[PDB]
């Protein structure tokens, strides 16, 4: 698969929220908003995995800087 790192997530953004936000760019194999091991709160970042590389490429470029919830996010490739 092809993964996109999504940073600067507003605290209220859930895995489902980023899954929903990136759905328009292509088929998604899964998503995950990373959590804090102490509070269980969002760590402020997550990942969205696409089956296709071009879709992911388009999501990274188009979503970078977009407002998602209470914050403008950051996008990039991820392993």
């Amino acid at each position: 698969h092809f993964h996109v790192f999504v940073g600067d997530l507003s605290p209220e953004i859930t895995t489902a929220a980023i899954a929903a936000a990136f759905a328009p760019f292509g088929r998604i194999s899964d998503a995950r908003v990373v959590k804090d091991m102490a509070t269980g709160k969002s760590k402020g970042y997550g990942f969205v995995s696409f089956f296709n590389k071009w879709d992911a490429e388009n999501a990274i470029q188009q979503m970078g800087g977009q407002w998602l919830g209470g914050r403008q996010i950051r996008t990039n490739w991820a392993t």
